[PDB]
């Protein structure tokens, strides 16, 4: 699988727990193992990583509990999300038709 | 909120790849077929697939051949790739699958 396909589904993946809810990294971290039967363990630093690019578009933003650091996702985030996943299924009709117009 | 550069890169490589999946094709009939399929959304540009093909090539997922015309196959290493790519994505479906069901 090349990188980019891992990087993209890990990415993902991220957006989608906090899609869920407001989620401190250990927590993330523990919601990814349960629900890949212990196939995908992530490491702090890389959410770290990941999430400062994502802060740093606009994509998610942090904040203070009551004391452990949350993260969110924004309404930009919520967006692109929608945006991604419609222009997906634009993709998945284009596959299915080119079988019928060769049928 | 634009679709990320990376994410329209893969799903033009997608449809390209799904083309050649169901046989040989040449660039102007995969444009064709592209837009026939897609009932003219998308027209993919002879430059940006020239481009494209090359690192396809330059991978060992594709290889071409002459005809009169340029034919453009799937390899091993490419058809091997499909599989694996599909396996994956299944997987991470089925993750998203749990995190809605575990909340509850």
């Amino acid at each position: 699988i090349p990188k980019e396909m891992l990087r993209a589904q890990t990415n993902f993946i991220l957006l989608m727990v906090l899609k869920q809810g407001d989620n401190y990294v250990y927590g993330i971290i523990k919601q990814v193992k349960e629900a890949s039967n212990g196939e995908m363990e992530l490491n702090e630093a890389t959410l770290y990583t990941i999430f400062k690019r994502l802060e740093k578009d606009g994509i998610i933003s942090s904040y203070w509990g009551d004391r452990r650091k949350y993260y969110r996702l924004t309404e930009i985030g919520h967006e692109n999300m929608r945006l991604r996943h419609e222009s997906w299924s634009r993709v998945d009709k284009i596959i299915e038709n080119l079988e019928a117009n060769k049928k």
